[PDB]
């Protein structure tokens, strides 16, 4: 099942490619999935993280120095770095059921490449983090890292093959057990060290190879958007708790965003719980054709009926409050983004495979996807609710300040804020809540 | 008493400075504290490493765009990089034990550090990752990462100060405890991943922040010199356990190695205490004026004792045995290296302040340190003996395979191998064993 996926992923990568080469003139691309590299003056090593474009084809992500070439027609060529040292640990040559489609070569030195390659390379696109390696290699200055074929690339993945959506599904799975041990962790009074151990003990996880750093946010930490330090002692009394972690599977990423309140019987509980519902129907409402910056603003407006309906903005419509962007500190980044290989996934802005760019609205400047929804887009929904002193404090100087209830905000501050985020796959007549279907409450 | 021994630190530094600064003709050094870089194609930024330079005069190790000012006369200048605004953590200016001897001045942008540098930089040098930056901030390029200043300073980080020490001190508690917990996990037949969490959380380090990765190495695991996988299940029999882990205190550096056998009354936890008593005597013949290289010959000589001793290499005398080289793959890695901010840290081959080089010998390629002993120096001694059949088995094809007792070897290779690592200051008169100071059997 997920092998003949896999062919099927093979087949679209080999299309792609081939009217890539057609239409930029080459005759095939080389990709290099990096190398090493220490810390300034030292030995230390910075931890390998694999070129993209290269595990885009095959499930190889702990390997420098492995090479990929492709040209559309023939069968992928695999070049996998395989030394032999009695020094470091190292990756046996894998015969997995990827290895059927790739032909897989040993690469027993890095510097053997050379010898290996096509005789004619003038024509070869490099895509890698390493130029002067593909200088040195022989392939054209203009042919490192070729910005149209790589944007060609980067729009046609943000339609993910059944394979990757396969993969993507998986990475669900690890993501929601992590969140659940997590949420355990929480309501045993444990610190945000302590809960990241348990998140990562779930998911079997290290810091060194989640996808991204995660975000395990006690109290106030909630208001702070991009919190990945850990506190090693647990808060004086635990208020509320906003999680944003994921996993990885096949070098696919899952990035959940869960937020919980230590009490059920208080404003924050209550906002928390709306913010789920109002979350969900938004979801309600995704269909392809529709700009994603639709949603965007859709959510302001549930922001506005929160704000409203918790007496946090007063004396003004929730149209007007979105008119006047009143909702706009409260929910000061996007609803989400492409999800894929990467966290931050390409193309969000890219309205064509030539490159073409759309930026978010001057109102929404972060905002980090102007795509119209279509089939086989995999994208986060991620809204929230924070109070944020630096945000909020113009506003309390200006016109609009009586409209602000100040002493219901101060006493919403110590819990900091809220986020749920669900990653959701766009169909032709559905949308498919990953999150969801893992019943992640 | 920090803040005193760090008041000491500041004037020895500020001398080094002076006179590095009159000898290489300079007014000024412009150390960098490092930048973020992202992965390639992507958003996601490698784990931020600090320039050892920088963190050498203050213990500030998470913050990049942080630049140091210092001419050796006048007060350290420290700007420190602190952004205003609603994503990560917004706090003040630090006012620790540090900011009495260095006068701190918040950076709210990263590019605005060269509106505040002094006009006349022709004479000023760099020290840093980003030579690009300094090209901007116009630096001579023949003033970025002066050989001659960088040679001087890190022959000068062999011999620690007073703060330096008692930084080293502190991080060693961190790391016995961590081997303890290690141990204890070990015994509960726990797994790789499990034994590395329960390193973890004894520590409180995380993955991305410890010193250098853990080497968590159970059974034959343990032959392998750099290890740095994780297996999440524990295997069908416990025989050994290699533990390489240390830890970090105000950026300096611990680095322990402990070896236990499953069981206590086989040849192999005979030949592991064996390890241990002999590290412990080499360690007792210890003294300032001797090249280190001696230590590393008189370790190859108590190894040959050992194997003669125990039945591995036999009908050869002790003195054959090492002037043959029979020694040599049992111990395919030096006897130890200079520790501080660095593991590895600098100056190992490194005579004299105008950076002359001493080689490790020919017979002895990978040895790392080749200093005369003098007060001040921190070392580590890390002997070990291994059973790794890719330097064994040639031995099989010449002329000395009949001293090597195949049978008993092929005996102890399933327990992989055994290190014994210790961390020790050398004084005028004795050396200090931090390590077994702190009791760590
Ligand atoms: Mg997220
Ligand atoms: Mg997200
Ligand atoms: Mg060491
Ligand atoms: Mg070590």
């Amino acid at each position: 099942s997920l092998a003949s996926l896999y062919k099927n992923h093979i087949a679209t990568l080999q299309e792609r490619t081939r009217d890539a080469l057609a239409r930029f003139k080459l005759d095939a691309l080389l990709i290099h999935s990096g190398e090493l590299f220490n810390v300034f003056l030292d030995d230390h090593p910075y931890p390998f993280k694999v070129n993209p474009q290269f595990k885009a084809w095959v499930p190889v992500t702990q390997v420098p120095n492995c090479w990929l070439l492709v040209d559309g027609v023939n069968k992928p060529k695999l070049w996998f770095y395989l030394p032999v040292d009695y020094w470091h640990n190292v990756e046996p040559l894998p015969t997995s059921f990827w290895t059927e489609d790739v032909e897989v070569i040993a690469l027993p030195k890095a510097d053997g490449i050379g010898s290996l390659l096509p005789a004619a390379r003038g024509n070869i696109g490099y895509i890698g983090p390493v130029p002067e390696r593909a200088l040195q290699l022989g392939i054209e200055a203009s042919n490192i890292n070729p910005k149209g074929v790589i944007d060609y690339l980067h729009y046609y993945r943000s339609f993910k093959t059944e394979y990757e959506l396969a993969c993507m599904r998986e990475a669900q799975k690890m993501a929601v057990n992590g969140h659940r041990a997590a949420e355990e962790a929480f309501r045993s009074g444990m610190s945000e060290f302590d809960i990241n151990i348990a998140y990562l003990t779930a998911t079997g996880h290290r810091d060194t190879d989640v996808p991204y750093s995660n975000i395990v946010a006690l109290n106030e930490h909630a208001a702070v958007l991009h919190y990945t330090k850990l506190d090693h002692q647990a808060p004086e009394e635990m208020r509320s708790f906003l999680l944003d972690a994921g996993a990885e599977y096949n070098g696919y990423a899952a990035d959940l965003t869960r937020t919980w309140s230590a009490k059920s019987d208080n404003d924050y509980a209550q906002l928390v719980k709306d913010v789920n519902d109002e979350q969900l129907a938004l979801i309600a409402t995704m269909k392809a054709g529709v700009s994603y910056v639709d949603y965007h603003i859709q959510f302001h407006q549930r922001i506005a009926k929160l704000l409203r309906k918790h007496q946090i903005i007063t004396d003004m419509s929730e149209e007007a409050m979105v008119e006047n962007d009143l909702t706009g500190p409260f929910m000061p980044h996007g609803i989400g983004h492409p999800l894929g290989l990467q966290v931050h996934d390409v193309a969000g802005f890219m309205q064509d495979d030539s490159g073409t760019h759309l930026a978010a609205p001057a109102k929404y400047p972060y905002l980090r996807c102007t795509r119209i929804l279509q089939p086989g887009m995999v994208l986060t929904i991620e809204p929230g609710i924070y109070f944020i002193e630096s945000l909020l404090a113009p506003w309390r100087e200006g016109q609009f300040s009586k409209h602000f209830n100040w002493q219901k905000i101060e006493a919403l501050k110590p819990f900091g804020g809220i986020r749920i985020e669900d990653n959701v796959v766009i169909h032709e007549n559905n949308v498919e809540n990953m999150t969801r279907d893992l019943k992640l409450a």
